[PDB]
This record gives C-alpha cells, sequence and structure tokens, in this order.
C-alpha cells in the first residue's frame, strides 16, 4: 500500500481540513509502506522561513510518520513551489522532481502534480515558467517576510490536455500516470505506448479526502469523508 | 468490508464490463461480508423469462459468491425493476426494497437506487409510477417475448433534489446515505437530522468499475480500473 495524496490547500482558515489530514497520518500513513504528495500541500508558500505555526503542526505530523518508518515525498504544486530543503528536514519529506518514474511493485508509475499537462493555459505556463526561474525565486526569498506577505495578498483550474497527457506516459513508457492539479478526481483509460493506458487523477480536500493506493495487484482511487471524529 | 456497486448497465454490447464485473465478483467479493446491488446490474430487463445468455452467466457468477458464504442482495434500478423471484433464485440474490436501513457494525446506512431522490424530473416520475403498478407489470409480462422485444426497443439523468435528500435521510433519521443512480460518483456533506451527515454516490461501469466499501471504522468510495487482465 502506497499512497498518493495532492490538493489539500493547507491553510489556517480551513482547521477541519488540517484535522483530517492529521487523522490520515496518524492513521492510514502508518500502514503504508510509503506516502507520495503530489503537491499543493499548502494553499500558498512564501517560503520556509515562514514562522506561521500550521508550518510547524504539519512539518511535525508527517515526520512522525518518517519516523515510524513510512517515507514521505513530495512533487510541488502550483501553490507551493516555494517548499525548500529547510521544510524538508523539518518534515523528514524527500523533495522530488517535477515528473517522477516509480516502480510499484513490478509496476512502473509516472507521478507528477498535472499542471505541467496543462498545455491549454498560456496565462498559466507563462507565470510557471517566471516563478521557477531559480534566480526570480533567489530574489523573492530574500525580500523581507512583511512584503512577500503584501506581495501574495494581491494573489476554475483549467484541465490537462490529452494530447500532452499521452507525450508524458509515451516519453517515460509507462501505462500509469497519478497527478492532481485539476481537482477532478477520477479514473481514465486511454491508449499510451500502443497499449491500454490509466491516468488516476486526484482530488482536493474540503468536504472530503482522496487518495489513490498502489499494491501488487490493485491500483485504487479512494474518496473518504471526515466522519470520524 | 460490506460492498456496495451499482450502475453496471450489463448487456451483451459490453462485454469488457461484463468480464470487469466476473473479475469483481470471483475475487473482491469473495471477502467480504456481504454484497450490495443497488439498482441498473442489468441494461434493460423484459423479464426473467428472457432467454438471453448474459442473464444466466451473471447469475451462476452472483450464486457461486453466495454459495461461497458472501450474501448478495438487490434493489431495482429504473433500468431492471422487473428483475423478479426467478432470476433471484438462480443467483441467490436476496431482493430488498426500495429503501433499506441496515446495521452495518453499529453505524446506520439508507440505502437505495436513488431515483427516488431525483423529484425534479416529473418525466421520469410519472413513467415511473406506472411501470410499477403491478398489474401494469403483469400485463407487459403476460406478452409474448417477442412483443416485449419489439416494445423495449423504442425506449443526461437528472441529479438529486437536495431536499428530497436530507427527507429521505430524516425520515430513517440516518447520518449515512449510499445511492446511485445518478453516475456522479462523490462524498457529499450535508446536515441532517440536526448533524453532519454524508451522501456517497456510485459511479456507472464503463471505463472503471466503482464501490462503496463499509467497516467498522470507514466508509470509503473507491474507483478501480479494468486492468487487471
Ligand atoms: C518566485 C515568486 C515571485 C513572486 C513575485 N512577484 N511571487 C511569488 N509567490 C510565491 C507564491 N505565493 S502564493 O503561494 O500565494 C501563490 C499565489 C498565486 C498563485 N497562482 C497560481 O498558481 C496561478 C496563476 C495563474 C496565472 N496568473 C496570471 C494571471 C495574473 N494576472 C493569473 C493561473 C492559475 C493559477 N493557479 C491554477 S491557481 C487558480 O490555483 O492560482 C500561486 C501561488 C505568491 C508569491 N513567488
Ligand atoms: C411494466 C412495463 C410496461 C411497459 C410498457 N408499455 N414497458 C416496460 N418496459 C420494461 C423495461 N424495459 S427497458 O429495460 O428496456 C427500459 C427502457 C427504458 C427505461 N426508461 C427510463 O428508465 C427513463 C424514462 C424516462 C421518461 N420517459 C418519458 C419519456 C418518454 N417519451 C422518457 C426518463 C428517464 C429514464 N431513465 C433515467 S433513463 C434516461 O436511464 O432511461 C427504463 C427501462 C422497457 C419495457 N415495462
Ligand atoms: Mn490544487
Ligand atoms: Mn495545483
Ligand atoms: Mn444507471
Ligand atoms: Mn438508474
Amino acid at each position: 500500500a502506497t499512497l498518493f495524496i495532492a490538493d489539500l490547500h493547507l491553510q489556517t482558515e480551513e482547521p477541519e481540513i488540517t484535522a483530517g489530514f492529521l487523522r490520515f497520518l496518524q492513521g492510514e500513513a502508518r500502514q503504508a509502506d510509503a506516502l507520495y504528495i503530489l503537491g499543493d500541500l499548502f494553499e500558498a508558500w512564501i517560503g520556509d522561513d515562514d514562522p506561521n505555526p500550521l508550518h510547524q503542526q504539519i512539518a511535525s505530523a508527517i515526520k512522525a510518520v518518517v519516523d515510524a518508518g513510512v517515507p514521505c515525498y513530495f512533487i510541488h504544486g502550483n501553490r507551493d513551489f516555494l517548499v525548500g530543503q529547510r521544510f524538508a528536514r523539518q518534515s523528514g519529506m524527500i523533495l522530488l522532481a517535477e515528473e517522477e518514474r516509480l516502480d510499484l511493485y513490478g509496476r512502473e508509475v509516472l507521478i507528477m502534480h498535472g499542471d505541467t499537462l496543462c498545455t491549454d493555459d498560456q496565462g498559466y505556463l507563462a507565470f510557471r515558467a517566471k516563478v521557477h526561474t531559480p534566480w526570480i525565486q533567489r530574489l523573492f526569498l530574500a525580500l523581507p517576510l512583511f512584503i512577500r506577505h503584501r506581495i501574495a495578498a494581491r494573489m476554475e483550474i483549467m484541465d490537462v490536455n490529452p494530447q500532452a497527457v499521452v507525450d508524458a506516459m509515451e516519453r517515460h513508457h509507462v501505462q500509469w500516470l497519478i497527478h492532481g492539479h485539476t481537482h477532478r478526481p477520477a479514473v481514465h483509460e486511454l491508449q499510451a505506448n500502443g497499449q491500454p493506458a490509466w491516468r488516476v487523477v486526484l482530488g482536493a480536500w474540503h468536504s472530503e479526502g482522496s487518495m489513490v493506493k498502489v499494491t501488487p495487484d490493485d491500483v485504487e482511487l479512494i474518496h473518504f469523508p471526515f466522519h470520524h471524529h
């Protein structure tokens, strides 16, 4: 049971989601082989030096799971691309690249956030290009926190381009893609590498949580309500 | 692990779905405590005397699960309201009423197909009234098969009315509703009986299968692709 979650959008204004996530980490995650968070863990991020107490509660909760012997990994989303090595160290999470090919019990699965598949939004992709330029990140991060805050203040999700999906799955020569970003949880069948292929999409956390569970024989998208209190 | 499925729409034209369902019965269902099929098992039904070979393949498959010690139950959908005691006997399924209150490990859950919640479609509800009138059923069933076939030949699903949902859950004084019909798989939070309540909606089988799994502590909506061949 390797688990994948994404699009939690954690924030001070939404304690119910935080509580749901902690319940998950304390419970489900402990039994897993591993946990991958495929981005948008946080609703926003202006750097690891944010003293926001939510960041340390979450880091602790995740580190307790790493310490229990369950490795956690993180791929950045569009919201939390500035999560850095200091958060990694406090949470014990390992930071991965924007695309990764896993070998899950012999099954080869491409994981990403999914925003890069959304090639029909020039708007977003121009933005992403800039905020992913390292010197623009280093610049922003060197501003005083209170100014980073002011900047962020001012600041419908386009769905994936079908071709971009195929291309990605072909580049990795894979039959399996898990991603988030779009907040449209679903299982999709398609063709890639001349064969049947599946794109499994995670949901955002608000009413419910969602995960993907990958076992030797099965791949399941699971929704769960926040009922267990 | 009590399981709920619905909206399979089984038919000769869709062998892939049949194969997916058989895989499920041979696999997942065997480990369950029980299986509830909440309607639209079949795309159509003109009476238990249909010699359609698909009907006997399915009856056998389900009966093998009943025989393995896993009780199967059926609530009619809008498509297969004419499933009768002869199919029940051949499949070993027990036929339930349009609404049922289960006690699942101390948790009280209302199950139905869901069509009765769709009170905004007069069209459909007028139709349903008539085709559920026993003498209109007895009439239709007494016509020669070939004429039933001719009749069926000529023959967007409206979503649930939010109030009808509340009313149903209030009538049964329940915090949990599982249903199908709408083909919009999801978990929904609402208020009923002055408290948090959840409506869990199953999906139709085409790309994927879906189930709801109810355990002592958890209620999960699960999508799964047809990958395991
Ligand atoms: C390195 C650096 C520099 C500067 C500066 N200087 N600022 C930062 N921020 C750090 C991150 N924070 S943040 O966490 O608060 C954040 C804020 C907004 C987004 N925006 C998008 O991701 C985004 C954006 C668009 C397109 N932009 C064009 C149009 C603007 N006119 C819209 C469309 C959709 C979106 N997403 C789908 S969406 C709908 O989820 O937001 C992302 C992160 C803000 C400051 N970083
Ligand atoms: C007892 C008896 C008598 C007679 C007669 N004599 N016929 C039968 N049939 C047995 C069942 N078969 S069936 O299995 O082939 C079947 C066919 C159609 C439906 N129709 C609906 O369920 C239905 C219908 C509408 C509304 N009707 C009004 C409008 C018609 N002008 C549309 C809207 C939506 C629908 N559903 C959501 S939908 C979109 O899924 O179909 C159901 C079962 C047909 C014969 N039974
Ligand atoms: Mn998101
Ligand atoms: Mn995103
Ligand atoms: Mn249906
Ligand atoms: Mn139906």
